[PDB]
């Protein structure tokens, strides 16, 4: 038996939910798909949807209505979606489709993507006070794992993510950021999973890797949790008790790895700690050393940012850390993935579904230790045919570096899918993302996006749903 829900949370959820119920309602982001074996007729189908939407049978149906006889329609291999809050928007976004012209609510493709898709779990940086709030008072599925995720961490650590998360006066530390970020991230893929949508192969960065091996079948969801919690505490214990010349800075530099070769030499105590993008890369290591590199860069006209933080993970300074994390770990069983996987402790080296289970205590051990081989696993990815990444985090942080890569890599047509986003309602980001797995062909029931009818009103009276 799993602790429940604190009477904190329970409290903090009351407080939040009168504060949602006093609100302006906003216009809920409706998808409208379209679609047809040729781009052509996908065209008139647009113009004619919009011409009947603008007709004043049209303007008397709900957006919701118009979606929901839209999702049920057949769904050919050239497609589209409107994301839309109105009639206009929605004529708007049809009147592009039909012409073939871009917009910013518009998806539209001749045809779908043809390889599946890669679920990116990363974190660093995405965190802000109020992240994922907003989606578990406003899902229920979300909010589901969310709490089956504070259940184990209140297990492992002894405190609530979930007050963290409904509790606006409180931010994150090293610690508490890991643990969060990581409940959302798997609330986020079961959500997604829940509309029938699937990782083709995973990859993660840091704090990420714990959530990648979960949805990858590499551990159990205790074992996942077990795996973010031992690092997560550990870290913010040690780096909380660093003062003077212990202190160890973290880094980005518009450096690529070759540049970093020579450019270390003159800098002995630098390590490496992600591989990022192919020109830009995190160090870590004293803070003499850190602030000349930096004035090195600045210099010669490149970026360079500090990080908020003491101590350097993925350096030599987390080997106190180590015998420790190897204990807190003993029992977690590895398991044969499910998934391919882009293991980027690995060298970022590709692990084939049903390989060997990879998710040691020994893998955790060296993914704290040493240096993560981001833009080394998305090269991959790459070259190997793939051009979705799904980024599943509170910002969507990493898919900027994803899209440095890809780029780098030739692939100009990349399918760069976020989930949440700061001061984007948490609702639409979500919505608009199962709409992009659909206009590209990936494993998404379109249908599940709508609550079941109960009533004719609740289509629209055009095809497949005209009323008799
Ligand atoms: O939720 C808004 C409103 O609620 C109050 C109590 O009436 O505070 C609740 O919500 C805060 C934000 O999460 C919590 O920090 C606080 O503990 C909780 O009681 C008001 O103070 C606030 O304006
Ligand atoms: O250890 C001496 C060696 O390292 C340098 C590199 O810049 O300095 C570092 O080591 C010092 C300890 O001896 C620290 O005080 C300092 O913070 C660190 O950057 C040089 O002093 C020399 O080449
Ligand atoms: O083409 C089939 C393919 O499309 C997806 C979405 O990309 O599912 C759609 O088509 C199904 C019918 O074949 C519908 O059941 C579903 O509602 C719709 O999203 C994929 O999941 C499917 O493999």
């Amino acid at each position: 038996e799993l602790p429940g829900v604190t009477e904190e949370a329970l409290r903090l959820k009351e407080a939040a939910l009168e504060e949602l119920a006093a609100q302006e309602v906003t216009a809920p982001l409706v998808p409208l798909a379209v679609s047809a074996f040729l781009t052509s007729r996908k065209k008139a189908a647009a113009a004619e949807l919009a011409d009947w939407m603008q007709s004043p049978e049209g303007q008397a149906s709900s957006l919701e209505s118009i979606g929901r006889s839209l999702s049920r329609r057949n769904h050919g291999r050239s497609r589209a979606v409107v994301l839309a809050h109105d009639h206009d928007e929605a004529i708007k976004g049809l009147r592009a489709v039909a012409a073939g012209k871009q917009a910013p609510n518009v998806f539209s493709v001749d045809g779908p993507v043809t390889t599946g898709p890669v679920w990116v779990l990363a974190g660093f940086g995405a965190q802000h006070r109020k992240m994922g709030k907003s989606l578990y008072l406003r899902n229920e599925v979300f909010a589901a794992w969310i709490e089956k995720v504070d259940a184990l961490v209140q297990d492992e650590l002894g405190y609530s993510v979930l007050e963290l998360i409904l509790d606006d006066a409180q931010d994150y530390g090293i610690e508490t950021t890991q643990v969060t970020i990581f409940a959302i991230q798997i609330a986020l893929g079961e959500l997604l999973r829940h509309h029938g949508a699937k990782p083709a192969a995973v990859i993660g960065q840091s704090l990420g890797e714990a959530a990648s091996a979960y949805f990858a079948g590499g551990l159990s969801l205790r074992d996942a949790t077990r795996a973010i919690c031992s690092r997560s505490h550990l870290m913010g214990e040690g780096e909380a008790m660093l003062f003077g010349e212990y202190i160890r800075l973290m880094a980005l530099v518009e450096y690529s790895a070759d540049e970093i070769r020579e450019v270390f030499s003159d800098f002995p105590d630098l390590e490496v700690c992600v591989y990022a993008a192919p020109t830009q890369t995190v160090i870590g290591g004293p803070p003499e050393q850190v602030d000349a590199i930096l004035a090195r860069a600045e210099a010669e006209g490149k970026f360079a940012r500090k990080f908020a933080t003491k101590g350097a993970s993925h350096t030599s300074q987390m080997d106190p850390l180590l015998g420790e994390l190897t204990a807190e770990l003993q029992g977690i069983k590895p398991t044969s993935p499910t998934c391919g996987i882009f293991s980027t402790v690995h060298e970022g080296r590709y692990i084939k579904p049903g390989g060997e289970p990879i998710h040691d205590v020994e893998y955790w051990k060296k993914g704290l230790r040493h240096s993560v081989y981001f833009t080394h696993g998305i090269r991959n990815a790459v070259d190997s045919g793939h051009t979705t990444f799904l980024e599943l985090a509170p910002n969507p942080v990493a898919l900027m570096q994803v899209a440095l890569t890809t780029a780098d890599a030739g692939l100009h047509d990349a399918q760069l899918i976020p989930t949440l986003a700061r001061k984007q309602d948490e609702v639409s980001s979500m919505v608009s993302t199962m709409a992009q797995l659909y206009v590209y062909g990936h494993d998404l029931d379109i249908r599940t996006l709508f609550s079941r009818a109960s009533g004719p009103q609740d289509y629209a009276n055009i095809p497949p749903t005209r009323f008799k």
